[PDB]
């Protein structure tokens, strides 16, 4: 799995250890080894949400499997709470897009996962 | 919905008010409330389009519904027009990827929209 | 086609000519003219792969067709070889997501490809 967070919160406000934290939380939540987990955090972005520039975030979670109705509900509870706790972003100014990737459309190590 | 513009135009060329303007235009074209519209502009990027580094942009528009054959042409006409008029990017150096998102794959405020 | 590379490799380590090389190699592998290829490279990112901050990359290739299990394996071999030679990123620290786009979902030049 790969998790991207794009946010207008400044780089100084991202807690040292945030990426390692997310890695760990995503391993437990998706039941996937931390070895295949990639996390990418992009602060200081020029963005608006509802027309304003208060703290917001636009996130994507791509995974091979483990995506769907119930699971995405669980992920949204977990991830909005982590962004609210550590970045101080209201949960109503977060969007998370979930992508179920086919294993043939994920390249890794010079091949794909199918 | 969410609209992301990645461009090699410098930050000082983005006009004051541009994200607010995009927010209102997208509210009117999609017919969704402005409250659920997020806009993200990424200037100063390192990019080429057709093998050259003239001004260009790579954009994405993600919405739950209101995405389709005819609608995507109207969005393209509106958005390439605004990019050309505001950022001075020619319409033939703009790509816009359109995504119809299922409500169960969009997380917001700790739940999904399903 | 459009190819995006996000990486934690510093900007100074991306060699002059890399975007043109990527254009040329994409055009040959996919058979699309260089005119419709856009390349976007984003260095200096805050990202972890497998929980560590060694050199890594998260890439996406979007194309209207020419995406498939066997084609994707060939793209992966070429692209990871290019990343490895030019940016010194190990191939097991690269993910590449592949997207086959419908023509109606790609805007270009004030309209769509449909």
């Amino acid at each position: 799995p790969m998790f991207i967070v794009n946010t207008n919160v400044p780089r100084a406000s991202v807690p040292e250890g945030f990426l390692s934290e997310l890695t760990q939380q995503l391993a437990q939540a998706t039941g996937k080894p931390a070895q295949y987990i990639a996390v990418h955090v992009v602060p200081d972005q020029l963005m608006t949400f509802s027309g304003t520039n208060d703290p917001c975030a636009l996130c994507s979670l791509h995974s091979i499997g483990k995506i769907g109705g119930a699971q995405n509900r669980n992920y949204s509870k977990l991830l909005c709470g982590l962004l609210s706790d550590r970045l101080h972003i209201s949960p109503d100014r977060v969007f998370i897009n979930y992508y179920d990737m086919n294993a043939a459309n994920v390249g890794w190590n010079g091949s794909t996962f199918a």
